[PDB]
């Protein structure tokens, strides 16, 4: 499944995801990928931060679907 995140900085990002994995794996993917920690990183789809438990499936993540990337502030 391919996936999108838009940074803050303006900077474009995209990873091919399994749909049954954790959202807390594709913030680790980040570190591998951007090199940015999972700590002080929260992820926005659809108005909504994506929390530590479930799945992109829950969140009804799909081919292409856009994701936000707040660094450390919550809110935005």
């Amino acid at each position: 499944m391919q996936i999108f995140v838009k940074t803050l900085t303006g900077k474009t990002i995209t990873l091919e995801v399994e749909p049954s994995d954790t959202i807390e794996n594709v913030k680790a993917k980040i570190q591998d990928k951007e090199g940015i920690p999972p700590d002080q990183q929260r992820l926005i789809f659809a108005g909504k931060q994506l929390e530590d438990g479930r799945t992109l499936s829950d969140y009804n993540i799909q081919k292409e679907s856009t994701l936000h990337l707040v660094l450390r502030l919550r809110g935005g």
